[PDB]
């Protein structure tokens, strides 16, 4: 019943008793494992609400009586009459933290208790969303001493439309095509760029044009919103010893802020609830800049390093990738912008695992996403067996609104 | 309603229909994935497994549903009646060994699966003769450094008689000598087999690269100790193309990776002694065997020697040191004219395998966490490929240590 979990570096054994509480079934069967897939393929609302409420009161040592009893009644009554319910603000804070804590693919969860919840539930229009987003970006960026923050927009209700940010992140670099179909800019953002132009925006020259937000309030078409250039903090990339690296003209923005996932708490669904923290350097250095389907700079940095690109056994890919990562770490530190290396981040995740073992009896973690995209077996997470499963509250993916 | 499989570098989409034929069950449920576990773990059932293998063999030679095919089925059912088991024909054993390689989810080398030399040792009768078959395996597979993939298959498990077992996890391994202050001299992964050897009467060395003897078990016999001839075991001194102090580390590795403690299963028959060999991918030596903290653990020493800043992680001293350790493995093996494949070439040929396999069987069992190399994962094309992991037979299986 209770999976045995071993660390092959130490020899230590634990048992995931928290896996037993799993719910919204994942994609694996005893016949075949789909753990590597990126996407796993009125009287129930109340049951998910009762469950979430009992979570809250256990956490504050307050299961069994007073306002525990009482709060269970008012949601019962509220859904009985309205067919929905509103979360108390401290609950919305509690649900936000737990959803971060339950995110299997996030290696940064050692921070799950330090999160700033901006309550935008009284939001009413698209111009209002933009003002909230700017308070978020400003507070979250904090002149480069970055601070985790989420902003929660109104919980979708039936009969009325949906609050949805159209961009996948708040800061995204446009991607423009060519006679060759080939992109200038970031190829992951080709679709949202062509939608931005097809909505008034005026495409620019270069690789690092910060996209305009496409914000949409219920039953309205999206609305463009240009971002304040002083509010989009960016870091130009230099290398500590390769003097020519700066002249490649590479940049990356400071604030990773994901604005297209659905926050679910106690049976309510928040289609627009952008959250942000701070980068892990391999995300910028390895995936965004070196993926063949992203900026794909790997061969260009290898030529500058006079590496031999004619045979793979010179490990020229590995030498260039490491140095790109060094340049990210150096440039962010020189700019006083919070960043963390994959070694520090993974070592803290191990510490998170131990904390969460004694607290909740285990921790849902997705091995293929915790292990860094470079130097995997040199970080402790590589040697650590992990159990993956869905708990609530949770962040979920959701179809794009078109 | 079979898994949809996506490649994210390119956009390809496939459906793994082969996974519907998965002849057993693994550790995952809809409630929780346990893919990262290292060990995921009756005449009528022997008959239904054998019937399935005979059906495979006769498909592969384009004789399905033929007279020869029905005759063979009746033969097997009759021999399970008279004796409780059956014997494979020679050609069936060759095909079954190739399919077990082909079916192994954690092997990135399977582009090669059809080039396998199968040594039939099912007439073996003692440990001494076991030793002879094994020396011949090592000699043919090493081939003076132009490595050849081979399997030697010893007699199947059968009732009434104990098993042939190779006690060593590989045919070539280095001793690990326990010490005080509790440290290990040599390979710490082999501390246990090293003691068994000494307690079964082996005079130990005291180096870090001392080749272990073989502990070989005939049925209902105690294991017997055999020293490999030094000149049968090809080895590679490690040096680095530009860091000349590297050679002064005194590091070595052996040419032939020959796994000897797994069970080969075909048509319900079990072969607990069937060692098999190919050639190394450089990351197994460079990253795992040499840089794992619980193996030779040379990362920090290399980094200090490189004058890297080991006081802070953000210099990426570990990454830089490990890359050069891999360069040195590749450089040394190529200098010595010993076959070796780097993680880039290996993973690219696995991508071609996946395409070969999709067209041929409608999919391919693959374990993403083991296929993706331990350095530079997303620099390789397998990182961006979704995979479906499942168990087909014939198969290589883990089996418990005989002590
Ligand atoms: C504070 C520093 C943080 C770091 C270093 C960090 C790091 C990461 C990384 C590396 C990923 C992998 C995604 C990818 O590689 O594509 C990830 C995913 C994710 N993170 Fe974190 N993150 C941080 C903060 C946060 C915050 C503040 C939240 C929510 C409030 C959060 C929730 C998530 C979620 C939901 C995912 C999606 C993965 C899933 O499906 O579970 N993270 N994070
Ligand atoms: C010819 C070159 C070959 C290469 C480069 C290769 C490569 C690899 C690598 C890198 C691993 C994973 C080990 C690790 O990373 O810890 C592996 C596993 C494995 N390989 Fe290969 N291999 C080769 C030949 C063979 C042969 C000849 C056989 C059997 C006849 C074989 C069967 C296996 C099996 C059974 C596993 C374990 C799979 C599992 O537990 O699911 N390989 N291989
Ligand atoms: C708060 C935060 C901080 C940080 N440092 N990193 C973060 C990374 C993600 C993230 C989650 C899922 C993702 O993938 C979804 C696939 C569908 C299209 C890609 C990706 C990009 N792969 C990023 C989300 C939040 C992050
Ligand atoms: C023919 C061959 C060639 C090659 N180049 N490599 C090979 C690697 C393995 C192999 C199998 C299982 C392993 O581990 C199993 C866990 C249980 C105890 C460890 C490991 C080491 N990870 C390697 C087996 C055969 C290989
Ligand atoms: C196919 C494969 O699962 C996919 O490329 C995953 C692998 N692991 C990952 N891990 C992280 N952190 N981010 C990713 O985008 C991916 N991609
Ligand atoms: C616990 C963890 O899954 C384990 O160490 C695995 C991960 N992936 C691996 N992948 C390969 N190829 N070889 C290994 O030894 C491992 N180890
Ligand atoms: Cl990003
Ligand atoms: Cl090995
Ligand atoms: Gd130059
Ligand atoms: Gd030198
Ligand atoms: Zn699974």
């Amino acid at each position: 019943k209770f999976p045995r979990v071993k660390n092959w570096e130490v020899g230590s054994i634990t048992y995931d008793t928290l896996s037993a509480q799993a719910q919204q079934d994942g994609p694996c069967t005893p016949r075949r494992c789909l753990g590597s897939l990126v996407f796993p393929r009125p009287e129930q609302l109340l049951s998910q609400a009762r469950d979430f409420i009992n979570q809250y009161y256990s956490s504050i040592k307050r299961s069994g009586s007073q306002a525990h009893e009482q709060r269970l009644q008012e949601v019962e009554a509220e859904v009985a009459a309205t067919g929905t319910y509103q979360l108390r603000e401290s609950e919305l804070v509690f649900g936000a933290k737990q959803a971060w804590r339950n995110a299997p693919r996030c290696v940064g969860r050692i921070q799950w208790g330090k999160l700033q919840v901006f309550d935008a539930r009284d939001c009413r229009s698209a111009q209002e969303m933009f003002t909230y987003i700017c308070n978020h970006i400003k507070y979250a960026t904090n002149r480069g001493n970055l601070r985790s923050a989420i902003t929660v927009f109104p919980q979708r209700c039936p009969g009325r439309g949906d609050f949805r940010i159209w961009n996948s992140q708040l800061v995204r670099y446009a991607g423009y095509r060519q006679q060759d179909g080939s992109v200038r800019g970031d190829p992951a953002n080709v679709e949202i760029t062509e939608l931005c132009i097809q909505h008034g925006w005026t495409p620019g020259n270069g690789r690092f044009d910060v996209l305009p937000l496409l914000l949409q309030a219920p039953d309205e078409p999206p609305e463009l919103f240009l971002l304040p250039p002083e509010l989009v903090l960016e870091v130009p990339l230099e290398h500590p010893t390769l003097e020519w690296f700066a002249a490649l003209g590479l940049r990356w923005y400071a604030l990773p802020a994901v604005s297209n996932m659905l926050l679910e708490i106690g049976g309510l669904e928040f289609p627009a609830a952008p959250f942000s923290g701070w980068y892990m350097s391999t995300e910028i250095g390895t995936r965004n800049l070196c993926d063949p389907h992203r900026y794909n700079i790997l061969e260009d940095v290898a030529v500058c390093m006079d590496l031999d690109t004619r045979t793979t056994s010179s490990l020229w890919k590995d030498k260039a990738a490491v140095e790109i990562n060094v340049a990210v770490l150096h440039s962010y530190q020189l700019a006083k912008v919070t960043i963390v290396d994959h070694h520090a981040a993974t070592a803290s995740f191990m510490k998170h695992l131990e904390n969460e073992q004694k607290a909740r009896g285990g921790c849902p973690a997705d091995w293929a996403w915790i292990v860094p995209p470079i130097s995997g077996s040199l970080t402790p997470v590589f040697h650590q067996e992990m159990v993956n499963y869905f708990l609530s509250p949770a962040f979920r993916y959701q179809p794009d609104p078109w």
